[PDB]
């Protein structure tokens, strides 16, 4: 599995559904880390989208309620159903974008950890869960400085090893 969430040093991850800061570059990297692979999102992250569903990519939704409905999307209701669908499609991959409940839902079968740190401080309402970094190892990284110092961030790429 692969994780990917945008959080700032203030332990933030989002705010009012959309993000608290404006990072056009990070918003363009999402389309690059979603096409070709399966995009797994929760119900709060689904409606949080602008013009859903997202085309050019799979749209899965994990929910334990028989009331939520999604037209043109694989509504899964079990962790085995999400992994069972990935087995039939080996050409694609599993990627977690949110919400916080979806991350901890697949935190057990997690492998890669793509975290986007931002130098600019931003306060919101939702925070990121406590990941066990004492069980991972760095392998690659990509630093990038925007026009404003606060708009500075770095894509850290870690890999599980045991
Ligand atoms: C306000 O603009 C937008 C906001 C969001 N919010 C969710 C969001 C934002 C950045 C993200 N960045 C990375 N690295 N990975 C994610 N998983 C991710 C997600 C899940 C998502 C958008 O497209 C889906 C979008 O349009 C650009």
């Amino acid at each position: 599995t692969a994780f990917l969430w945008a959080q700032d040093r203030d332990g933030l991850i989002g705010k009012d559904g959309h993000l608290p800061w404006h990072l056009p570059d990070d918003l363009h990297y999402f389309r690059a880390q979603t096409v070709g692979k399966i995009m797994v999102v929760g119900r709060r992250t689904y409606e949080s989208f602008p013009k859903r569903p997202l085309p050019e990519r799979t749209n899965v939704v994990l929910t334990h309620q028989e009331d939520y409905q999604a037209q043109g999307a694989v509504v899964v209701h079990d962790v085995a159903a999400v992994f069972a669908y990935a087995k039939q499609h080996p050409d694609q991959e599993l990627v977690i974008a949110g919400g916080a409940q979806i991350f901890t839902a697949f935190k057990d079968d997690v492998d890669t950890l793509l975290v986007t740190r931002l130098a600019g401080s931003f306060e919101g309402d939702t925070k990121m869960i406590p990941l066990n970094w004492d069980d991972f190892t760095k392998v690659s990284s990509r630093t990038v400085e925007d026009t404003n110092p606060a708009l500075t961030h770095t894509y850290e790429v870690w890999q599980k090893k045991a």
